[PDB]
């Protein structure tokens, strides 16, 4: 079908892209980076996150594949030496698609902006002290004082969420997980402490208490938002689709990245 | 229908049981503690856990209700002053049933024993050093050295799991969560560290490395098991059913128990 | 002697300052905010931290006292109703002095700047990814990747250090304590994880790996530093002196702020 | 002088002991395991802990040395190939002594027993729920509910203390550090959470609330104590002395054991 290939842009990744393009030319494969059906990302997880966001408006028409030219990625989980076998198996098609949940972020002003995250969305203050009221399904749950909050997809749980103490969640679970960044807890100030895992259709809303300027990140993108009234998180109805050609289970991917490989 | 009432056995709880029994006698309600359809537990979460285990072989025919005569429970979430309104609404029926996941534990010797947990199951060594190989869906994930492991239901996530650093999980999510107890981590010894959340149909198996004697707990019950070859955890196909008469959301129950009430 | 009084600047604190000034006028007490020997801070810990920094160049000639007009402070540990008894006991003198350690921070460019902290000093990146080599007494200890690092005095251990997982340290111990902010840890990236407690005369140095711009905080002051070659932490030879009129032990102060009061 | 050598008792360690004994016979060295002045431990940290306890009543007359025949130890920090150079440098003497703090544990009944720990002392319940009142210098600090408590020396901070979230403390600091094992924390139950570091002459006392039977461990030794009224921890006035022949700094030892070697 139509395909395209992003590269991290170092010499290794560019030349592997040029070779795969050449191998694709020997099949009924057309390079189209406007409406691809296959997006191959060559580089690391940062390169893969860029490719997701380049094509986030055509998620349902696209299957993604990551090739790691450095260390193993959680998303970029094919090796460079497998690239020619990848070209072949994929020109034919007849591959399985695997789908992972995404996180929808809505930011409301005094106007709305929506974003999709594959790893996580985080909120930190814009200089002052971060204080937000945390409301779950319209129920006021807690007043959070500290550095910030992190809302993670299942496949993001091994990224920032992990470094914050979060649980690792199998990506077949349709959920999102909220972790704390350095909460204050004393006599007058109380947060839950524990990470929180929310199912589909639960809405977690962050509302400002005084300062209304926040630094909001979505995966690698970090935007200073002013005059913010609300930040709403829920599990997205949209999913990212991977093309799979072999069994590479999530927990094995986890063992390989963190225990040893 | 047929009903029964367990009491914590202090004066407050016994007398509230006697009064509810009296109120039930004014309806088509028959006290039967052999085949009840309604099990009311009066006391705290420990009393409720006992009632679950007393009737674990008739989970599908029974709806449970907890009355907390001390502080609020996660399971025992009606107040004593509501008891007469409880008698009434429940003689009529026309109540909704709510179902929470359970954890199946299988212990294999060199023979099998199965247990159901509403809170969690834990494994600790029987005196020596605890070392177990942790295998996920037949894939060797890690060699765990430390005090022990805890496998939690969703509604157990606010119990022992919470004190071990685990995430709180909404009980609509069909999953189980594994936390570490004091793992050793140095140059030669590596565990994941993070809690792990597993979906339905994933099997987590613990296999001994040297010592084969373990202390296995299931909720409040703690059994020394000898000549153990394997401990297998999976989300149960069975569920516990609660009778609900009002909206009392899980996250509100969490806010009330941990943030303030 | 010579004294001065800072106020948080709300009505409560201003008027308590005016009343204490009036009470001092009935003794051989002269208000001098250029070379005081007694500095009274009225407000909270933030007000007390400001007063420390206003007079950091005359630490050895000054005894400090904090009055908390809001909740109890760790530094501002007298109540407003005790103020008149404070005026009296202090005009006479004959009070004990108590001394707490401070943290020296040195920032080197390509030039040096020194700062003293009563709570802590922290380093975070200026937008990009924070990567620093951590060198202890000229020995390369670790390469830290993550959000940042926090170096705490003993009396700062109940502040930011606490929210980062650090240990609480009795202020009679001449030490400093380093905690991590969200470290990355996988196959290729390793930090110690644990907080580290250093004695006097140990030098902890942070050296940039790529980006050389950092946000460095000292207590409440936060400065963007450019062209930074090194950040050096050691226990200061200078100490802050408190005037004490009663026994109020540190662990009791800790119990009162965090367990209940 | 008089010396002796303990072995882990596998073939490697026994034969290295026999060779060092032979090398010592070529000097004015007499093997005496009743009143040695030099105690060499061959094996790992467990072997070294045994040697400390074998000779705990002659700590001040003895210098200790550890040889690691397996991985590097924190105590057993010479390699087997250095053994002949060790024999030589040590027959001459003219070595520096290095001293580390120890922890005194006192257990009172209704009678007293004292123990010295080089790593830590821990208290866990004997089957039931562990509840103890924690009293610091006769001030009631907290009521601890959970699995247990761990009191660590500075050189023990890299052992059990580390796995419990404690800080690593340089052994020149005369202190002890208390960590929690799985504390319960909700609306009605509050502990500090953070590790606590205590200086010399502070006394931390654990007093039973209901159950008075506890499992008390001291380093590798674990004793069930009945009819316990109190457990008192303080930094010992006694110290353990190491013989040093080279610079091997603590933080380097830490880097080598946990970061990589
Ligand atoms: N929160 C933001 N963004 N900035 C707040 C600015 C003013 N702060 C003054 C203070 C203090 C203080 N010293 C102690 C002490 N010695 N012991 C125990 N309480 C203590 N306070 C208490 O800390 C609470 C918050 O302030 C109040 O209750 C105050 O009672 C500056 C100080 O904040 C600290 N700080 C900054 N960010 C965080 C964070 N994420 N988590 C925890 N503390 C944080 C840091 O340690 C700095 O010095
Ligand atoms: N693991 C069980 N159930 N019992 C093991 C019995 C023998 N132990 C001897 C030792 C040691 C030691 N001292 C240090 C030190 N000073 N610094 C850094 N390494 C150190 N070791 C290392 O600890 C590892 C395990 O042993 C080895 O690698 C050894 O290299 C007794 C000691 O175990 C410690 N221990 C007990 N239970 C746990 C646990 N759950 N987590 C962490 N440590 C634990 C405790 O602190 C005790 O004293
Ligand atoms: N580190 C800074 N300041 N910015 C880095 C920018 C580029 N990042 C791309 C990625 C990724 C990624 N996804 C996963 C995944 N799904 N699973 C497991 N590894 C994963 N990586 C790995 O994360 C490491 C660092 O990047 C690499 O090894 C990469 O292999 C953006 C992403 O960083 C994450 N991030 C930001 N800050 C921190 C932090 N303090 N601690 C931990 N992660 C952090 C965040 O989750 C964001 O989306
Ligand atoms: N504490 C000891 N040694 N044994 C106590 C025996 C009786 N327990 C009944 C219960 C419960 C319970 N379920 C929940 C829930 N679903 N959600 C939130 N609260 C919950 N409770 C609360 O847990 C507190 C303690 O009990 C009470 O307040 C009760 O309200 C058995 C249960 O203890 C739990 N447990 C055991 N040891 C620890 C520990 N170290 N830390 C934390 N919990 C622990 C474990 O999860 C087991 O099932």
């Amino acid at each position: 079908m139509k395909y395209m290939i992003t590269s991290k842009g170092d010499e290794k990744s560019d030349l592997l892209r040029l070779n795969m393009i050449a191998g694709f030319g020997e099949y009924d494969m057309e390079y189209d980076d406007v409406e691809p059906e296959i997006v191959i990302s060559i580089g690391g997880d940062g390169t893969f996150l860029s490719a997701f966001h380049q094509y986030e408006e055509r998620l349902d028409e696209i299957a993604f594949i990551g090739i790691h030219t450095g260390h193993l990625g959680f998303y970029a989980d094919w090796r460079p030496a497998e690239a020619d076998k990848l070209v072949k198996l994929l020109a034919k098609g007849e591959y399985q698609k695997v789908s992972y949940p995404l996180l929808k972020t809505t930011v409301k002003y005094g106007k709305e902006a929506t974003y999709l995250a594959l790893n996580e969305s985080t909120v930190k203050s814009s200089g002052g002290p971060f204080v937000v009221d945390v409301v779950i399904n319209d129920i006021h749950f807690e007043r959070f004082r500290g550095d910030g909050l992190c809302m993670s997809t299942p496949s993001g749980t091994t990224a920032y969420n992990k470094s914050l103490g979060g649980a690792l969640m199998h990506p077949s679970i349709e959920a999102m997980q909220l972790t704390e960044m350095a909460s204050i807890n004393n006599r007058v100030y109380r947060t839950i402490g524990s990470p929180l895992v929310f199912p589909k259709h639960h809405v977690v809303s962050l509302q400002p208490v005084n300062d209304k300027d926040f630094q909001i990140s979505v995966d690698h993108l970090s935007i200073l938002h002013r005059d913010v009234q609300e930040i709403r998180y829920e599990v997205s109805a949209k999913k990212i689709h991977f093309a799979r050609f072999r069994s590479f289970p999530f927990w094995r991917r986890v063992h390989d990245s963190f225990i040893e490989d």
